[PDB]
């Protein structure tokens, strides 16, 4: 059963790219991306957007999957899910139709597919690919992450984004580390400060 | 060679206790202790004090050793030392007589012994035990930690404090996790905030 989903960057025939729009630099920001650390910081259940770009359009019926995987060797074969206390509680579950066990939801998409793989047990969310507005650059996807990094037990998570044909064939792949808490702006500032401490230590 | 120094709490015949005086709650504090997380937060090369208490005085010639040990299983047999970039640089080394490879120094003590164990390679710092002022409660030891947590590569460190006879026999032992950065007050607040996120999740 315990497969590790493939992760390597794969630009593919359509030069699939995943980027992040410009983010607030405030301690109060609802999400923020650190280019320095290559880390996306978001808040539980709040909009956490990515930007997709392709160089030419993909074929008809293409989709985009998001699949979280734990990064550390001792966790990599464990399926990433909502923590049980969030899963069985009321918060963000009532009035919502997405399965409570899933970590990743998509906001603003009514053709979302929450997948629980029967063979691997991996959980992911798939949406159909939508091209950008005529003459514009990016397709935006609004994710919502439904647990904090503090919920388990931090265990770093990689979010693997794939461009996929209707038959499942991978046409592109990128990934990013996602960090979730009630103070993402503060976490960015602290991680960047700690990083800088050490980056001035090198000799020459 | 690769011994793991013994760590278990051992009050011993003199009920050896290690505590922390009241700390500033400011983001600007030079050191601070979290009773919630059981963590001491200090700054590189700055005073980082502990309080020793015994119920009756120990015997003549007794000493107190501080020995850092990495907490995580994959690091526990690695000797904890100053990172090489700090060790071979000028900062806090020039004008000072403590060996540059040592992580832990003692401030204000002129009988400090910097030990490099010939068999184990473990590095520690020993001072003679001094009783409190007549009719007072605590013996204070001023440590200075000479690398940031960011220096390696955080790798959590346990600081093991032992009360020892002249012959090396252990009369008492306690320990604490130490966290070192240029913003200890901020780290405390962030860790306590993240901790609280998760502590309200339990059911009943
Ligand atoms: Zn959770
Ligand atoms: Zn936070
Ligand atoms: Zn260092
Ligand atoms: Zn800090």
């Amino acid at each position: 059963a315990p497969v590790i989903p493939s992760n390597t960057d794969y630009p593919g025939p359509h030069h699939f790219e995943v980027t992040f729009q410009q983010s607030s630099t405030a301690k109060s920001a609802t999400w923020t991306y650190s280019p320095l650390l290559k880390k996306l910081y978001c808040q539980i259940a709040k909009t956490c957007p990515i930007q997709i770009k392709v160089s030419t359009p993909p074929p008809p019926g293409t989709a985009i999957r998001a699949m979280p995987v734990y990064k550390k060797a001792e966790h990599v074969t464990d399926v990433v899910k909502r923590c049980p206390n969030h899963e069985l509680g009321r918060d963000f579950n009532e009035g919502q139709s997405a399965p409570a066990s899933h970590l990743i939801r998509v906001e603003g998409n009514n053709l979302s597919q929450y997948v629980d793989d029967p063979v691997t047990g991996r959980q992911s969310v798939v949406v159909p690919y939508e091209p950008p507005q005529v003459g514009t650059e990016f397709t935006t996807i609004l994710y919502n992450f439904m647990c904090n990094s503090s919920c388990v037990g931090r265990r770093p998570i990689l979010i693997i984004i794939t461009l996929e044909m209707r038959d499942g064939q991978v046409l592109g792949r990128r990934s990013f580390e996602g960090r979730i808490c009630a103070c993402p702006g503060r976490d960015r500032k602290a991680d960047e400060d700690h990083y800088r401490e050490a980056e001035n230590l090198y000799f020459q």
